[PDB]
């Protein structure tokens, strides 16, 4: 069908630029912003300011109260926006003003039109305050009770993962493209016939288990690539604590050509139950695309860590 | 006569999309499916929507009751494809939303119009899940009160058969000459018009014992190529148990030429007196082809296990 | 946007001297004096005469009230230049005549209007008089009831740095880039759409702790340019006690080109959050400009001295 | 501004004719005296004669209240050439007839005339006697309680000073010099906008002490010009006993060029506050010339000796 991403605050409008100019299917991008100096110089085609009457194109500050009640007020603006669509995707940075306070608001506006939301956060790094985690922590809370699927990616792991001393625009890009394989990994999911084929049906009750959730592709090629990208797809190494263990929902797309062997489908079939094994639900699916080649993808989704 | 198949769900559909641009004598099929992206490309000249009013054409989720109430909303739907026919097959993998809702309703459809109906599901695997397979249980519950006869391709027996890294389509597409095979067996039975003649009269009596049923057709050749053929064709490998033992119907075909020796006959029926000296009925035939090869054919149906 | 710098005295007026024909952007400089004798041979263009009709276009003696009656009554045209601005800086020499009085009357002027103010004060020196100094002390209780943030850069501790004797332009000089350093660090990031931004919103909120305030910008290129940048920028050496532990804000802007690196980043923010560890709040920024070169800025400014 | 020196008496008559036909610059001068025989011939260009009407042209005589009341009735006289000024100058050698009486009333015209004045005085020698230094001491404390600060030149210490065998001329031209230094310091501090500039104000409020006083220029060049200059500022070796200890008011002027290094006024305040470390207001000024070589000049006044 046709998806949307509604990235709020300024460094959710980063995800958004990088995902302009790149070759896209049947998605639209809108940018959200308490303050409108970041939206002056973007690549997006769409820029949507809100709370110009009560910041006058400034920030929320360090009080998140002022980045609650500017989106609160601008309710009207963000439901016009959201037309049309089945899936949206709130992408922000929590700990700050506006992130913390407007993108529960787009979730309010997201759960008042009957649509299914998935919220992907960035909790900040540890060195900059502690104090600040608290509400953070509490930001949570006010995420908890207004999202279907809680997507995190911590700060504090940041550094653990490549760290070669990467780019600050490389470790922030990192999490944007763990982002955007969830956005592309659900689109070709869902706009593929494949010779076996899943859908937003079956899409939908899985996250539905109103808990945290994880969601990533892994791509392997090669004699054993079944398992290389089981276990890819299964690893998320920008977060906390995965927690795998007690999940409510999970969801596996598997891709491969014509040449695609049972072998290779219970393999990564394997792997998913092991941890899965509980009073829970498995959605798996299949697809065989014949013109790409002997690169083979996994889908997987992960919702209900209890 | 002229005879049907409705291969409900996207996997009944691949068993369809199978039997078309083949050489078909007497036969139509009909493609059912509540998802509609699935019927998007089909080699099948028929489609039909089921549930498009009640999902604009997507599936049926984890929860087979939207599977169920989307077919039992297009019960006037059902009627109307379903005319003019005496035998019908029902083509589905349980365990899901749609197949395990919508293939009942089918045939409670088939049912109602005093029509004899022969269902084929295959149980999923064991790594899909364990929880599931508890509903896939009561789901052969659904199936035991309104199908004559039960056939049943479970998936945790496709491993212990041909397990050398098969090609997931091969070992799919291994369940679907079985079924091809029960349809082409039926109807080279019912539209030749051979030496000894099988023909409605003693089809209805075998199957309508209300069990477990077992249709396959063993192809042999050479000195001993009666047993060949009768140990082939009574031998179901796609099975969890077959429990030959305690039948209540047995119904077979013998296919030769005019060199078929009264030797030949008895070997095969020596075999199938063993296991069916119980108090039940065994249905026997005979054919005489002239123009095909010393190639032997032996088809044995074997309904009411207890 | 736009922003001001009111001078008020002669040396606060010599600190407008300083900044005048540079290359400015967005910021207009206003001087208030007393005397008029020092207002007759200025580099600015625009001038202000406060007390006219009570001294003559003489100063305000060694009685400071002389200088806050002086302000006090001409608060018609203090208010009139302070119109369209969101940030002044209130310049002035503590321990005289006219900055003892008048510059709390335009910090009285500001908090009137609605503005954020700083005022900038330089305590005498010791050898000048320890009972003008008294008062001095007590005009830091004149200043602390009417302004958010105070800057301190006392004469007491200008001989201990850069004491090769050096000039009497120069050592004065030195606290003129302190201001020039002030205003212009605020001014850069402001007027700056980064890639990460910063603007008024949570400027405002972090020197509103009433407490003393520090403001510099820490430059460093190298291979560990980071830690050269950080400690440089929380380094102060103009003043008396720095007493960076128990602050209660802090307000952090990164500047790099496209090659700035994690590395940089923490060890940048590793020594802020180690006297900030206490309950408050940490502001972190971040600036990617392409143009530069590989010189790299730090600008710290840490209110709220307990 | 504009200034002014009245000098009464006959050697008041000789410090204006010394003065006269030098470059003068907004300076007017007053000769006064009772004897007309003294101003028949003088290079100052206006004349004032007091008591026309009581002597004749004549002096005061051994009795000075002849010249008091001289001086008494044509007060009317005296408050005419005294306007549009703001600072007189009272030049007079006391001990004798007219001085000792006029110089007192032209003090009280010029206190009921609301305007600044300072008496500088000299103290007869002790070989014309002691007799006439008894109402010598009566005249001080005549002057005692009319002038703001009293300037003393004693006779005494006239001898002790350069006793080379000078002139009688000679020693009369240097506490000529010593008045011209006094009221050419103050015309240049006035009259100067320096880099940093004082002006009337803390003039006005540095002798208001109600004590003696002490005004004298100390002028050095070379690497240690800073403590030559303030040591012969602050020494006056034309006084009986300066008593810098208890000192009420403090005034320095600092004059250097471009070259002026932050040790020199170090240096110069260092040697200033040793004995102003009481109870007492400093007021320390600069000023910084270009044109002028790299001679420096210190000018000190020290009123309120207690
Ligand atoms: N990992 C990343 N986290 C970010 C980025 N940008 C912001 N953030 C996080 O977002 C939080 C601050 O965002 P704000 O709530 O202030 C949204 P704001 O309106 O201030 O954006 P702008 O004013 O447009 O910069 C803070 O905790 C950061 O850790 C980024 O590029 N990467
Ligand atoms: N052995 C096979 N089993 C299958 C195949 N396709 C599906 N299935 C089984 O069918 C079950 C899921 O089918 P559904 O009830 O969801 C029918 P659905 O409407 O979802 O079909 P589509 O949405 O058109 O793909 C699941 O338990 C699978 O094990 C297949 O090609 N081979
Ligand atoms: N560090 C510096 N302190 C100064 C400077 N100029 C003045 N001051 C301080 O300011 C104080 C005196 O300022 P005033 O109250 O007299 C303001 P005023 O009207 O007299 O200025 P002007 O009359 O124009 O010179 C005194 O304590 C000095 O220590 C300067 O250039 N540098
Ligand atoms: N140091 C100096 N003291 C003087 C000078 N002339 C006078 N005097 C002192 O002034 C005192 C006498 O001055 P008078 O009061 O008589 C003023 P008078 O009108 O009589 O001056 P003439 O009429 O010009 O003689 C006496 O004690 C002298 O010591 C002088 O040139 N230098
Ligand atoms: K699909
Ligand atoms: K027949
Ligand atoms: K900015
Ligand atoms: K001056």
């Amino acid at each position: 069908a046709v998806i949307k991403v509604i990235g709020v605050g300024g460094g959710g409008g980063n995800a958004v630029e990088h995902m302009v100019r790149e070759r896209i299917e049947g998605v639209e991008f809108f940018a959200v912003n308490t303050d409108a100096q970041a939206l002056r110089k973007t690549a997006v085609g769409q820029t949507i300011q809100i709370g110009s009457g009560i910041t006058k194109g400034l920030g929320a500050g360090a009080n998140p109260e002022v980045g609650r009640n500017a989106a609160d007020e601008d309710r009207e603006a963000l439901r016009a926006a959201l037309d049309g669509a089945d899936m949206v995707f709130i992408a922000a940075g929590m700990g700050g003003g506006t992130g913390t306070g407007a993108a529960p608001v787009v979730a309010e506006v997201a759960k008042d039109l009957g649509i299914l939301t998935v919220a992907v956060v960035t909790k900040p790094f540890n060195f900059e305050g502690k104090k600040r985690m608290a509400f953070a922590e509490q930001g949570i809370t006010e995420l908890s009770k207004h999202v279907d699927s809680l997507i995190t990616i911590p700060n504090d792991k940041l550094l653990k993962v490549l760290g070669r001393g990467i780019s600050l625009l490389d470790a922030f890009g990192a999490a944007n493209d763990v982002l955007k394989g969830a956005v592309q990994g659900i689109a070709e999911l869902i706009t593929r016939p494949g010779l076996m084929n899943v859908d937003f049906a079956d899409v939908r009750t899985v996250m539905s288990e109103m808990g945290y959730a994880m969601m990533g592709s892994g791509v392997a090629s090669g004699e054993d690539r079944a398992e290389e990208a089981a276990e890819m797809a299964i690893s998320s190494p920008l977060l906390e604590d995965i927690d795998l263990s007690g999940a409510r929902g999970v969801l596996v797309n598997i891709t491969a050509g014509f040449d695609l062997r049972l072998d290779e489908f219970e393999t990564v079939g394997n792997t998913i139950r092991a941890f899965a094994s509980d009073n829970a639900t498995v959605v798996i699916g299949t697809s065989l695309d014949p013109d790409m080649n002997d690169e083979l993808r996994v889908t997987v989704v992960a919702t209900g860590i209890g």
